[PDB]
RNA sequence: GGCUUUUGACCUUUAUGAA
RNA sequence: UUCAUAAAGGUCAAAAGCC
């Protein structure tokens, strides 16, 4: 039964017959991601007679977040290494190190250990930003997609629950404004990104998935031309935050939430100060820029100088278009065909 | 009320890499 | 000691499906 047919009072159904990880697929991809692992750890590097150190391996993306759709969601690996030094670094190097992990990967194929198909992406143009391939081994039950990408680690040992030093970000912002790129760092923070969703309340993360099936689900027609995903998992949190903060809401009351934030695309202007704010002066001046950018803008908690907003009104205009259109499904729908009316945000 | 799953919190333990 | 990935054991909670 197809999301677009479902009414109201089943979405907590369809969420559960289809979108929440069963045991079997979150054991195949944790184990997929520790032969990953090992390798990065145990084999990749050992043979530079200058070593390189990974300093840690981390899970990123929908695995670290617990936000996962079953049977779709890949593995997002951010490897971290001792040489690389800072984000200047990171950003000249990050080629080299993909290349070299492709080749070792390839010699371990070649070794009959496990199978790797990458994918060439033409024209290859600006350096990768990841290495993408996907994994087979006798050992798993089925095949595992991966992302990985070399990071400097700006954050050093991080624990969760601490703001990072605001120094870490004026040097952020120091390059950034000086090579002229903005969100390129993303990955530094992954484990910041993490952290933000990580220990929500459970029926979040649950409508989180759905927003993430519907935003798939239009891509179908609109390939690649929407608003980054990542958008639309900070929007569903903001509509939470600002209009329930419970553990226990109604999923279709949220589900209309989301969708009417989408058609008022024009006026938002999203921000927290979770990790960063106004204290530090360049920090501060960087967020206010950001904040003063044509809407709609919706700053990456981990990283002020990132507008996941994307700067591309075209696509909030076609992701608007589907917005109005399932808002006239029985997505949202009580029994007697009225919505089940949308949530109400605090200023 | 009963059965189970998913997602996290806290306390232990094992392997590997790193500071 | 701490950070990361996987596994094991104990305890607590959230939400969901089913009866
Ligand atoms: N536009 C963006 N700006 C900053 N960070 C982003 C981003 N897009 C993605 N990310 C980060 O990189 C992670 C991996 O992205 P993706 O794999 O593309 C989606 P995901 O969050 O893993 O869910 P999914 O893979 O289950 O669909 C995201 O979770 C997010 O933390
Ligand atoms: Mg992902
Ligand atoms: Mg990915």
């Amino acid at each position: 039964m197809e999301l677009r047919h479902t009414p109201a009072r089943d979405l907590d159904k369809f969420i559960e017959d289809h979108l929440l990880p069963n045991t079997c697929f979150r054991t195949q991809v944790k184990e997929a991601i520790d032969i990953v692992c090992r390798f990065l750890k145990e084999r990749c590097f050992q043979g530079t007679a200058d070593p390189v150190r990974v300093s840690k391996v981390v899970k990123g993306g929908s695995s670290g977040k617990g936000t996962t759709l079953r049977g779709r969601s890949d593995a997002d690996l951010v490897v971290f290494l001792t040489k690389l030094t800072s984000f200047e670094d990171q950003l000249r190097r990050r080629g080299e190190f993909i290349q070299e992990i492709r080749r070792q990967l390839e010699a371990c194929q070649r070794e009959q250990k496990f199978k790797v198909t990458f994918e060439v992406q033409s024209p290859r143009r600006e350096n990768p930003r990841a290495l993408s391939f996907v994994l087979s081994s006798p050992q798993l039950q089925q095949e595992v997609e991966f992302d990985v990408r070399p990071a400097f680690d700006a954050l050093g040992q991080w624990t969760p629950g601490y703001k990072p030093n605001p120094e870490i970000y004026v040097q952020l912002i120091k390059e950034c404004k000086s090579r002229g790129k903005e969100g390129e760092f993303s990955t530094c923070f992954t484990e910041l990104q993490r952290d933000f969703l990580r220990n929500r309340p459970t029926k979040l993360k649950s409508l989180i998935r759905l927003v993430k099936h519907w935003y798939q689900t239009c891509k179908k027609t609109h390939g690649n031309k929407l608003p980054p995903q990542y958008a639309l998992e900070l929007l569903t949190v903001y509509a939470w935050e600002q209009g329930s903060r419970k553990t226990d809401f109604s999923t279709a009351q949220g589900f209309q939430t989301v969708l009417e934030l989408v058609l008022k695309h024009q006026k938002l202007c999203i921000f927290w100060e979770a990790y960063y704010d106004f204290t530090n002066p360049v920090v501060g001046r960087c967020m206010l820029q950001q904040l003063k950018k044509p809407r709609p803008v919706i700053l990456d908690p981990a990283d002020p100088t990132g507008n996941v907003g994307g700067g591309d009104t075209h696509s909030w205009q076609r992701l608007a278009q589907e917005a109005r259109v399932w808002l006239g499904y029985p997505c949202c729908k009580n029994l007697d065909g009225s919505l089940v009316g949308a949530w109400t945000m605090l200023q």
